[PDB]
């Protein structure tokens, strides 16, 4: 996250850190907490990851320096990624883990509801990078964002085709972004003292650029796809 601060403990406690462990232990992907076996993320995530047996799911965690040998962690059952899906930058950049068991919900790891309005309080988060050429950050970091019209997003992005089906956010003057690694986590927007998930981090060019808003997979037009898979 570009131009972000540090969150405290249980201030996200939908988001998750991925990790995969080859062919060594590291965050690969942000996601979201929707339901007790079930984390919503971005497919573009999954590219050469070789099956589900080397990822790693992790709830509850601040800092990426809490995560040891003993820390526990759920397996992954099944990724589903979209049928339709082939590159971040054409949509459908959209995943379920299933989780081997539940999570139990708690102060530090509970579900994000999705939407079913006009967005004005909207959060980005994750350990990405705070600037292009940079490192993973140990402290889980936030900013807020703005969202674009797609008639705006379109015009930043004339080599792409934006859809309906994309949401984008961000300043005219830049500043504040998703960055390398914030990838599959959410866009989370209060509405009603309720916290709605109405992004995934997908892609954009560069960080925090002047006029190049970032762009999120739009949750609630994938809500039937959701609900279909998770039954
Ligand atoms: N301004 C809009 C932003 C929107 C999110 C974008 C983003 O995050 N894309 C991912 C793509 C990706 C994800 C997973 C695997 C490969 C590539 C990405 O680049 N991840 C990524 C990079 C680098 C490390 C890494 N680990 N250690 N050092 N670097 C770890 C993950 C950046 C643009």
């Amino acid at each position: 996250i570009v131009g972000g601060t540090a969150s405290v403990r249980g201030e996200w406690p939908w988001q998750v850190t991925l990790h995969t462990t080859s062919p060594t232990q590291r965050h690969l992907c942000g996601g979201s907490i929707i339901g007790n076996q079930w984390i919503l993320t971005a497919a573009h995530c999954f590219y050469g990851v070789e099956s589900p047996k080397i990822l790693r799911v992790y709830s509850g965690i601040l800092n990426q320096s809490e995560i040891k040998e003993d820390t526990s962690f759920f397996g992954v059952q099944e990724i589903i990624i979209h049928d339709q899906y082939k590159m971040a930058e054409s949509g459908y950049d959209i995943a379920l883990l299933k989780l081997e068991t539940t999570v139990n919900y708690t102060d530090s790891q509970r579900p994000i509801s999705l939407p079913s309005v006009i967005y004005t309080d909207c959060w980005v988060t994750g350990w990405g990078y705070r600037k292009l050429r940079d490192k993973i950050q140990n402290t889980l970091q936030k900013a807020k964002i703005p969202l674009v019209t797609n008639e705006e997003c379109q015009k930043r992005y004339r080599g792409h085709k934006i859809t309906h089906k994309m949401i984008c956010a961000g300043y005219r003057e830049g500043g504040k972004d998703a960055c390398k690694g914030d990838s599959g986590g959410p866009l989370s927007c209060k509405h009603n003292e309720v916290w709605h998930l109405v992004g995934i981090t997908s892609w954009g060019e560069g960080c925090a650029q002047r006029e190049r808003p970032g762009v999120y997979t739009n949750v609630v037009e994938y809500v039937d796809w959701i609900l279909e898979k998770t039954q």
